[PDB]
């Protein structure tokens, strides 16, 4: 997957409005926009298809899919349908239930990216200790899209080692989480990043000062 | 805690919103608590939540099991209720900051938090089972007061009832389809819920039917 500028915008806004006039004013920064609940569940399913019409970028579904097998592969066909390059699943509830969300993507041309350790503070009591042999886990179904936390630049290391180099590796918690632009592009891939960009008083220039950051990396 | 009737709850995951209403509708006798989940959501917007209300009077259960950093799990508890939902489901193996999360929307907003400790699955034994006594002892320290759990591991739904106590609410799925028994479910969890056995039965009013009348002697 080729992001542009390593920089995936986390449009986490929750008026139509307001998500489609900030987009359109970092739209010449990016071209991958994580899409996640808090819009999707304010403006509806249709709001994807809007913004590949508008802006053409591609769109990850952060939905963190999070349940039984069955229900996991009726969320992955809805996500799908509504036009999602991708969709994010969580790891913590086993292989069976990301095998459900590989076997749509499969089928309908799309990818799953496999979230590992979480950014936040909680991470730390249950995921954090689970989180290597779910990138294990992540090898073994054959998953080669993760995402981990820019947080902690130790654990994302370790999950890049965990993964190879072929493996591609997104990682939230840029900015506002105190993760760090350069350093998180150590190990992953591109960043995410939501309020550092969506919220700042000039959204472009916001967008435009961390790629400055990051030139060399790019 | 919340009156389900018949001790039971549909859980409605079908997809297509004509089918949706008819068999909720062809059930609305035997059960006032629905729970919606996002198959449904995810085609047919949060305004199915506001179709239900209008056409059945049922409570509605969010089924979201609400996952991602604190900041964000508020955003999506404050979108959910904003739609009418009565309560919503979070997972608990992120975090206490993130159970909290909701915890304080749901208090705000005047809905309910169930929290989801160990699931139903044969995966949940990879990474939650594990976890799910402290996820549980986290909900009660937190002042967590609805639950669910596996209905396929009865003695795992004892020792969540256990944890819990008597006094909390504990609804549990894997009734029917994954193998889980209605009356023995019925020991340890307030109510079933109960999905497939049920919604893709040729008459669903006479399977939700035949399931109370299996459970009679426990209203
Ligand atoms: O571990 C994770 C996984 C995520 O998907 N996220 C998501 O990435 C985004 C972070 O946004 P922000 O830059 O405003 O902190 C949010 O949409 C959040 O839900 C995260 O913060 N941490
Ligand atoms: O551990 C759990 C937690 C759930 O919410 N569920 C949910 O409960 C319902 C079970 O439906 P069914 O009776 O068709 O198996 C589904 O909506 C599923 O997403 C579950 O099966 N196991």
């Amino acid at each position: 997957m080729d992001v542009m500028n390593r920089l995936i915008l986390a449009m986490d806004l929750m008026n139509r409005d307001d998500a489609l006039r900030v987009t359109g004013e970092v739209r010449e920064y990016i071209d991958t926009v994580k899409i996640g609940y808090p819009l999707v569940l304010s403006e509806g399913m249709d709001i994807i298809a809007e913004f590949r019409k508008r802006f053409g970028c591609r769109i990850i579904a952060d939905f963190k899919v999070a349940d039984i097998p069955e229900t996991n592969e009726k969320i992955c066909r809805a996500t799908f349908k509504a036009g999602a390059d991708a969709i994010t699943v969580h790891g913590f509830p086993g292989a069976d239930s990301v095998r459900a969300c590989l076997n749509v993507a499969e089928e309908m041309g799309r990818e799953v990216f496999l979230l590992t350790e979480m950014s936040h503070p909680g991470a730390e009591m249950f995921i954090q200790g689970a989180a290597d042999e779910i990138a294990r886990m992540g090898v073994d179904l054959g998953v080669k899209n993760y995402v981990g936390p820019s947080t902690r630049p130790e654990r994302l290391s370790r999950l890049r080692e965990i993964i190879g180099q072929d493996s591609f590796l997104i990682s939230p918690g840029v900015g506002a989480q105190g993760g760090d632009p350069g350093e998180t592009l150590r190990f992953a891939d591109a960043i995410i990043v939501g309020r550092s960009i969506y919220l700042a008083d000039n959204p472009a220039a916001a967008a435009a000062g961390i790629i400055e950051s990051i030139k060399d990396l790019l």
